[PDB]
Formats: structure tokens, C-alpha cells, sequence
DNA sequence: GTCAGTCAGTCAGTCAGTCAGTCAGTCAGTCAGTCAGTCAGTCAGTCAGTCAGTCAGTCA
């Protein structure tokens, strides 16, 4: 899904293009084989109350972690795994959005993998990014971060395990 | 007894010598914050024993 850029949804039953679906199967029998599960077996039903079957019938979106953002602008410019990346700076409250707004400038730019290199931007190693955006670092250690996206949040996340 | 002095003690004055705070390179120490081979699981492939399928040497 990540790779064919798709926006699904956990409603609309078919989330179709010109080539491909997304299918999330129909409700009422949601319901008839989980009370299936729940009458042959009660610790089924305790499946039924764990969150994996539910991710299993109804599916995780992941967007329980936080998700906003802002018309304030940014600091900094990034590019991980062939795609662009944007750090939004609020103006007040510091809270730092990840938001795609890449703007085609002459800004300092930084990447981590070494298949990203362009004859306009920079090369970051031995933590140097970490005395660069001291700010982002800190908001990601606290609360302040927020993802705009679940590909952003995700990518996001896998950045910062590359980063160590 | 005046004129008022003109070669030693005397005090107004140093004058190079003096102590040691006080920052200060700096010192390797060091200990801790960063980073580079190490191995375990798993992936593809090598051994030499199975299956178990089959043209055929001695006979109907």
C-alpha cells in the first residue's frame, strides 16, 4: 500500500481505482463469527477481547498516535527512502509537525541513507543531525511531535531507528 | 653679651628588592558516550541414502 501511494479506508467497503481494490469485508458476519467464536468457547471470546482478532477482523490503521497539523512553517528539509520530507516549526507551544511540505529550495537539506545524494544538499553522519535539529530531537523525546501522517509517522519512526 | 654659621644627627624620600594571589596553559586522567567485528537464524545450495518406476535373462 505504502509503495502504490494508495489512501485506504476502513469504511467504504471498496476503495477501488482504475486497476486494484481494497476490500474490508462486510459487517453482519463480523458479528455472526464472533459470536461463533464466543459460543463454542468463552476463552474465544476473550480472543474476541483481545485486540489481535480485532485487528484481524477490523485491522489496525495505526492512527491512534497523535495526527495534526498546521500552517506554521519549518526549519529543516529531509529525504528518507525516495521520499520527500518536511519539518513544520510551530510558532508557539513548540509542536513539531512532519508534514510533506517539501518546498523546492536552495535550503539546506539532509539525508541519512547514502543512496540520497544530490549536488544541492548535504550528507549528515556521527550524529551531526542531532546537533542540527536539537529542537526535533528533544520534541520527539517529548510530547511535542506530532505526525500528519501514518506513511510520515511510520517513516518517521524507522528514520529514527536508522539514526543510532 | 650680638652677626649667623657651616660640618654632624635628623626625617622627608625614596628604589630598587619582595610575597604570594590569581588566573592559566595544561595535564594526562578518565570515564563515559560513540562505534565496529561477533555470532545466531535463516536463505540459498553442496553430500549419499531412500522411494519406487522401469527396459529387460532366464523361462511358459
Amino acid at each position: 500500500f505504502l509503495f502504490f501511494n494508495l489512501v485506504p479506508d476502513v469504511n467504504k467497503r471498496f476503495n477501488v481505482y482504475d486497476d486494484a481494490l481494497i476490500e474490508i469485508p462486510d459487517s453482519l458476519d463480523f458479528s455472526s463469527e464472533r459470536r461463533k467464536t464466543r459460543f463454542g468457547r468463552l476463552i474465544d471470546g476473550t480472543e474476541y477481547g483481545e485486540m489481535s482478532l480485532d485487528n484481524q477482523f477490523i485491522g489496525d490503521s495505526q492512527v491512534f498516535i497523535e495526527k495534526r497539523s498546521k500552517d506554521s512553517k519549518f526549519v529543516f528539509s529531509i529525504v528518507y527512502n525516495g521520499f520527500t520530507l518536511g519539518v513544520w516549526v510551530d510558532v508557539n507551544q513548540g509542536l513539531m509537525y512532519i508534514d510533506t511540505a517539501h518546498d523546492p529550495s536552495t535550503k539546506n537539506v539532509y539525508t541519512l541513507t547514502t543512496d540520497d545524494l544530490n549536488e544541492n544538499m548535504m550528507l549528515i553522519t556521527n550524529y551531526k543531525n542531532n546537533y542540527h535539529l536539537r529542537k526535533l530531537a528533544s520534541a520527539f523525546m517529548n510530547g511535542y511531535l506530532r505526525f500528519d501522517n501514518q506513511v510520515i509517522r511510520n517513516i518517521a519512526y524507522e528514520l529514527f531507528r536508522k539514526m543510532r
